[PDB]
């Protein structure tokens, strides 16, 4: 422990310096397509929305990395701040599920979807997310938020090792139920996409090329990105489940590595879904 000093604050510096930028844009572009009827513009906003807060919370845990792992902001804000950051990390997750599933319908069944107000049924469904969202990741902030120990640490949000089952069922439901089961959506609905044009005399190959990259990168990236957060996370609970602190002592520095990937998402999917699209990318220059 204690090798956490470079890597987390590098990965958290190089995305408060370019990803709030790159997050406004995206949320304007967005917003700017919510106005002309279309119903993935309220999952983009959404989306950018939590990767804004989540870029926010990420200031204070950067100091309280570089800090050597004290929480010098006093208890309260290590709940407001770990409950942003973890709720908002599943919430991009679930968004992106949404914008997949939309896609493919609007897709597969082009002469019936949507049809009938789309805008509402997208923010119920966006509301009814972050509803389910919340009630999941506050027990978590039911507890006690820091746990002091000898070796000059004080965590926040953090037991080496767990406390008694009760946050390690927790945390295998959450991998399970908040990754996996969107991922797995994810893929499932980029694929039936990438299916129901295969068919189409319209698309030439070319054209299809581009949705086959699109298609297979998306759900790569968010693999790459969410994967090994949610695989260490899986790994230790399951051991829980099943050395003292040996294990922890070794996949820690992976633990926190792997934590810093999974946050540097917020770069990624405002690449991909405003940037790379060029229809909003259009607007991106009208925006500027």
């Amino acid at each position: 422990s204690g090798l956490d000093s470079v890597l987390p604050p590098s990965l958290y510096a190089l995305v408060f310096t370019l990803g709030l930028p790159a997050n406004l844009l995206a949320l304007w572009a967005a917003w700017l397509q919510v106005r002309k009827g279309r119903e993935l513009g309220v999952y983009l906003l959404n989306l950018s929305l939590s990767d804004l807060l989540l870029i926010c919370a990420l200031p204070p845990w950067t100091d309280y990395y570089l800090r050597r792992d004290v929480w010098g902001y006093g208890p309260g804000a290590c709940r407001l701040f770990g409950f942003v950051f973890y709720t908002n990390l599943y919430v991009g997750a679930a968004f992106l599920s949404c914008v997949s599933a939309d896609r493919y319908l609007a897709v597969a069944h082009p002469l019936r979807f949507p049809g009938a107000r789309p805008i509402r049924s997208a923010a119920a469904v966006s509301a009814l997310i972050w509803m389910l969202e919340l009630a999941a990741n506050a027990p978590p902030l039911l507890g006690e938020a820091i746990h002091r120990d000898r070796y000059n640490h004080t965590f926040c949000y953090e037991s080496y090792p767990l406390s008694g089952r009760g946050a390690a069922l927790a945390n295998v439901g959450r991998v399970l139920a908040g990754f996996l089961l969107p991922w797995g959506v994810m893929m499932l609905c980029y694929a039936g996409l990438l299916r129901a044009l295969r068919g189409s005399a319209s698309c030439e190959q070319r054209e299809r090329r581009r949705v086959r990259r699109l298609a297979l990168g998306l759900p790569c990236v968010a693999l790459l990105c969410y994967g090994p957060y949610h695989a260490l996370l899986l790994l230790r609970s399951l051991v829980f489940l099943v050395g003292g602190c040996a294990l922890e002592e070794r996949l820690f520095p992976a633990y926190h590595a792997s934590l810093a990937l999974a946050t540097l998402n917020c770069l990624a999917d405002p690449a991909l879904y405003c940037l790379a699209c060029p229809g909003a990318r259009g607007e991106v220059a009208k925006v500027v």
